[PDB]
């Protein structure tokens, strides 16, 4: 029925789509989708639901990628495919540094390698470093909507806790690698935490294959508030329109 | 609002449930729960379905993964932080020992470690091992009901191409450290690769849960045939009753 | 004159033994062997020495190891040149928690690998589990002589000081990756120290050998007593017992 | 005396530089600053030349680094302790993708870390990327003077030979981890060797300070030809126009 | 009782002792002891066999340490509590250089670390080096018996069998890391395989003792003849006067 | 124009010489040729500053090799395509002993492995010993000239700042693996910190050359003086005239 393992679509599905905008959340697909012209859904398996749209008469994916590495390699694998050759990551995120604000945004040039799946691609020494025409458009898209923005690293961890050195949990406890792992990284500049960008990167520069990703903060670890439905509603939108519009320069 | 982050449910959800059925599909929770007495729809965020049920008059929870460890670790932990302590994994797998057929069942005792979220709980040195009592529920369950079973030692990987070496991939390419991987494997006795047994095992063991892992067989990479998709269903089922059997004796 | 270079056996000597009982001092191996029916002394070169017994019938071979995986190693490799299939590891040992006291049993379903030797067999990521079925006998073997049993995981370490974290020694000096380690076993459950299993457990589980391990606490580090002569004897008869009773069921 | 250990400068050498463009060679410094206005020779000391000059009426700083990450690491620091918060290097490279020529120009976002010294500043899972700003005044100025450009990974070893996959030295050999390993990274489409990069981004994407790599192609080791002198000079100086041009838009 | 956990010695014991010999073979020592004045047997435990005896009026220690790092650690932490604070190996071996014949004498300069006990003294990057006094003695007493002497690095092994490449064996199999391990040593000047020297001198090395070892070569594998059991015994022999005479220059 | 990529040498310059003494320093080249008869400077490219000299009717060279082990690999590697199979390192340094005065030599027989180009040549395994007849050579010379010399292992570092545990530093920061390093080193007998002895010895060692290193005390970290410039000369001097003995031996 299929061309693809897990993502349920066929080329056919793609319309000669080359682009895809990647969230993590089945649910953030439908909104971002919706932002472009003749939306249609595609499929839904799994983690993995997809949706069609037109970009200045041209089609782009929406997919999908679930938490993590893992599941994110196997749809850019699917989507490569398919034909896709250039990937936007969308997502929302905390940030670890004082001077970072929520509502601010964040262009990621490379990713802190705290994953297992970049591995499968590229040894530790090969840089999770995303692709120049990529991060170029989503700080030009960024700066044309007036948002506040940081480029550089950030920290891509296979787990959403110990990982990223969090300490209310069912045992408190943090490996001792870990412990302290977050203060190593503040020292070293680096602006977030999130959970697929290693492999994402990695995976796409060691195959021939385009990847930026952004992302709206919607909390700050240092100054630590509880978010607001309202700002970080707003914040979602914000960073949407910026893959939305970078993604058109890269058509 | 949820007790937890990701999984979008309170500690009353559970109606005290401390066990836990762990597949990776959302969408093969439902036919889980519907083996056991009143089945009900307790939430869907992102990857995470979740429903209950009652066996033997006792609550228990069908809560679904998504594929990887990275998601698999953060269903553990807020699952624990709603009071579950053991978990059962249960799958469908292609084995990679000739003596292995297509219907036959796995029973893994502890994985080697080809994923990256296992590290953020224990460093490489410890072992990827299932719980014993509950093995040995896995083990009497699949002998109970008539299966042929295989005991031993399963690779789990962070990737589902380069990691279990497969090259019909679109880069065709497959990292130096994981070329000649599968044959490795093979010669130590491995049965079987999957994505998600080295973190949910490592995890539960280093945090004082309780985890085994059971699958049914659908391929067998050494003698590989398309699998019948009338026999993966009848597989997947006969797995899953293991699964159920099995967690009747750790109530 | 031997068949093997280390043990000095014959393949005569074992007149079809396919089962070994393991303990590492060559002083052990006459009490052992004298529990069955005929004993007789086989050989005793440098650390290894064995003894033949019959049990229910059917010859066993009992046969030292000596301290450490480097000697086990050797002793596994000839003994299965010599057609042993199965090695059970009788021993007594410390334990590192709490809830565990003197005169119990430690059945080890899997080792932390702080060996060397293990790694000459299968790479670090391969789990160090013993065999289901061994397991199984010995735990069998506990519950039929009334023992006080603990099932579960044991860290195997090259040395018996620094790796374990002693620091009454000529130097005083436990280096930086071992200083806090035991702390952090003990925070994931591992139930004791002892120095053979890691090398054992993998090197059988990678050879298609079968092993397991029992051992009788005489010491508990969290609650440090000075071991009673009476008691150290009586908890090695107890651990002997169980290893034979479950040798009888693995033949 | 100097202010620092081993450059022999003082913070008055400098006038107020922030900026530096850091080549290897210390007989190539004082071409390098006659591109600018009043070129001034500070100091030479060991492999550290230094000269100062004033570029759109900002003193700038042109340091040679010797050749390595160790010496670059000395350099970095010690002119970080004199006010320099920028790093351009300029180099001359032998390309090992196909498609790149003799007189090309490449920029590189990140590089494959296979020194030592990028270790002592952050583990191997940093990325060593290059600062945004600086990739990008380097990209603008190579496209202002009608370069032919490749933006991409690097790969920086610590070796001239067997790191790069030399075998016509005096041993011939190289050791296993290496042997091949050219091949790998052409296969993950890394652009080229040098000995710098890993080292330099390294160090300033962790220190806070920002760093960009130009280099002009005299070799491609795909397609082999011996180097014409006057074609080697001219894309030095085509690769020191670009660095030049590039720090103009970065004061 | 005794005054160490395994050696079954007092301080009295060794009667002022601060040198001794540790040979592998516990049914050596005796003969290696009645080279010398007064040889009296202190103990046997475990593979732990110790004999005193007088050289140049200074009382002196043979012990065995068994086969591998483990037991050897064991026996240098429990004499170095003893009072002994230098250690000198003797043994036999074989080469895997062309130009090293059968009775050539082997005086090993530092050991490659292919053992695990010495990482539990020093990380890997520190140098399993021998003591310059002891090596020079070693030296100095082979050329001074008309020996046929060789000096350099050793590789030291936790397996006899695949950390070796031995494959007659019961698998035939040997682990992808340690195949093709053999020539990677010769290529690189390694003299042998044996099992203590790793641990041996990176403890020392580390803990303020002295420690030096050489050998008596038995076969070559580049030219591999069976050994006649005479030749084995003289060559024995040769090294243990060589080892004896080194001790008296070091008292 | 030149025999060797780097050096600006032919195989006529050398005149014959298989010995060369590598300092660091392209400045006192010349001061270390002078001592020798009929001294010629031959050529000076990049950090690599070349004189011949005669001694006792033998041409030997002297070569500077810059700081770090890169350039020192460059250095090595060039010379031995000239002929050169014996290296003389003579240095200045730091001291991390208490015991260690200004003024007294140190010997080093093995470096920790603190660096990258070592691996470039031998796994971290492998020991980057020095050779016997070269230690021996220097430690002759140094008791000739009635030096307090020191014989012993040297901490071999990428960097001479973080590396060496520096905090009055631009960013004052020394990351997690280096930070405490110093006291590890210092606790194991390590007698000082380098940078280039790790790379030379290990290449060396795996490349069929003979390798020693001398140096001189000019400061101790633990009771640390400002160095005065009378003493540092005296010093370097000493050291000079050592190696330049030792080499008389070595032809
Ligand atoms: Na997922
Ligand atoms: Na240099
Ligand atoms: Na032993």
């Amino acid at each position: 029925k299929s061309d693809v393992f897990h993502l349920g679509l066929t080329k056919n599905d793609l319309q000669g789509a080359t682009l895809a905008i990647v969230p993590g959340d089945p649910q953030r697909v439908e909104k971002i989708a919706k932002l472009m012209d003749n939306p249609v859904h595609l499929a839904s398996h799994r983690e993995f639901t997809s949706w069609r749209a037109e970009l200045d008469g041209k089609a782009v994916i929406v997919c999908s990628t679930g938490i993590g590495g893992p599941s994110t390699s196997i749809a850019v694998e699917e989507l490569a495919q398919l034909g896709v050759r250039t990937f936007l990551r969308i997502g929302t995120t905390g940030a670890i540094q004082p001077h970072i604000n929520v509502g601010d945004v964040l262009v990621t040039t490379a990713a802190v390698r705290l994953d297992g799946a970049s591995l499968h691609f590229a040894p530790m020494e090969f840089p999770a470093v995303a692709d120049f025409s990529c991060t170029t458009a989503l700080v030009n898209a960024a700066k044309s909507v007036g948002a506040t923005t940081h480029i550089g690293i950030t920290a891509s961890s296979d787990t959403f806790y110990p990982g990223q050195e969090r300490y209310d949990t069912f045992s408190g406890r943090v490996v001792r690698h870990f412990k302290g792992s977050m203060e190593e990284w503040q020292s070293m500049g680096v602006m977030n935490y999130e959970m697929e960008s290693a492999t994402l990167l990695t995976m796409c520069a060691s195959q021939g294959l385009r990847a930026g990703m952004v992302a709206g903060v919607i909390v700050n670890r240092t100054q630590q508030e509880i978010p607001n439905e309202e700002t970080m509603k707003a914040t979602e939108s914000h960073a949407v329109k910026i893959v939305v519009e970078a993604a058109r320069h890269l058509l």
